[PDB]
């Protein structure tokens, strides 16, 4: 198994996969850590069970779908994704808003609070997980304006995007 943290790259108290190379720090892990398989890996048995799975969809299809264990288990994998960024830091805890010229979010957002929100199961369909991380970068490019700071919640979207449309095997289009 690997020597580092599969999600933030760091030695430590690591935990591995059985199923695969891959080892992970208990909260970077999600779910948190609990033979044991990580998330990678029940992904792809998901994708093995059903190959019918990775035709095309369109993305209003895959928002209304109810948090089923497969779904929820997908929002899981999609939001590990985007904390394997390093960028994902500026976006993981709670942020406050004092800029001349700007006013903060009506609705904050951030990763913590859509990872407990996962884990307490608060939401009913794809759409609500998906309403929310994508608000973390409108807010972000909002509060920021010309700022060139905004272009890091531009560069996390897009990690977010290109992740959603390959889990949720979305339709590929020009
Ligand atoms: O962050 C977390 N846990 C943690 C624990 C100890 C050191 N660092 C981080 C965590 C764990 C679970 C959930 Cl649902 C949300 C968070 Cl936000
Ligand atoms: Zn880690
Ligand atoms: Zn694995």
């Amino acid at each position: 198994n690997s020597n580092i943290c599969e999600v933030c790259n760091k030695w430590g108290r690591l935990f591995c996969c059985d199923t695969c190379p891959r080892s992970f720090h208990e909260h970077c892990h999600i779910p948190s850590v609990e033979p044991w398989s990580c998330i990678f890996c029940r992904i792809k048995t998901i994708q093995e069970r059903c190959p019918e799975s990775q035709s095309g969809h369109q993305e209003s299809e895959v928002l209304m779908r109810q948090m089923l264990p497969e779904e929820q288990l997908k929002c899981e994998f999609l939001l590990l994704k985007v904390y394997c960024d390093s960028k994902s830091c500026f976006f993981a805890s709670e942020p406050y808003y004092n800029r001349e010229g700007s006013q903060g979010p009506q609705k904050p957002m951030w990763l913590n609070k859509v990872k407990t929100s996962l884990n307490e199961q608060m939401y009913t369909r794809v759409e609500g997980f998906v309403q929310d991380m994508r608000l973390i970068f409108h807010n972000h490019k909002e509060f920021y304006r010309e700022d060139k700071f905004t272009r890091l919640g531009i560069q996390v979207q897009d990690i977010f995007e290109k992740n959603f449309r390959n889990i949720f095997a979305i339709q590929e289009t020009s």
